[PDB]
């Protein structure tokens, strides 16, 4: 789901877990930052 763990995907990449993005922001599930 969302939260817990720390993966890093670049800005504009598909993220389903809120922390999947290196900046920790998922919105409209793609790495917002």
């Amino acid at each position: 789901g969302l939260i817990e763990s720390i993966a890093c995907m670049q800005k504009g990449l598909p993220c389903m877990e809120h922390v999947d993005c290196c900046h920790g922001v998922c919105d409209s599930l793609f790495c917002l930052y």
